[PDB]
DNA sequence: AGACTTGTACTGGAACTCACGTGAACGAATGTTT
C-alpha cells in the first residue's frame, strides 16, 4: 500500500491508500497476523508513509 | 489511482528446400616390368 490513513469505516480507525495484493502466503500461519501494535508502529514510523528508506546504489 | 485481460503489430528463430562444394570410390586405357 502507498501509506495508511485515517477513517471511519473500519475499527483499526485506518484504512489503506492503494491497497494490492503481492502473494497469497500458503507458509505463514493464521496466527502470525500482524498485531494491532505493529500496525500502530508502522502508522507512526514515518507519519503514515510506507515508503521510508532511500534508494541505494 | 493500481492490476490484470484482450487485441494489434512487429521481430527473431525453427524448419524446410535448393545450390554448391568436398570427399571417397572405380572401370577402362596406357605405361611399365618381366
Amino acid at each position: 500500500a502507498a501509506e495508511i490513513v485515517p477513517s471511519d469505516m473500519y475499527k483499526t480507525g485506518c484504512t489503506l491508500r492503494f491497497p494490492r495484493i503481492e502473494k497469497i502466503r500458503d507458509d505463514k500461519e493464521w496466527h502470525e497476523c500482524m498485531t494491532l501494535d505493529d500496525l500502530e508502529q508502522l502508522r507512526g514510523k514515518a507519519s503514515g508513509k510506507l515508503a521510508s528508506k532511500h534508494l541505494y546504489i
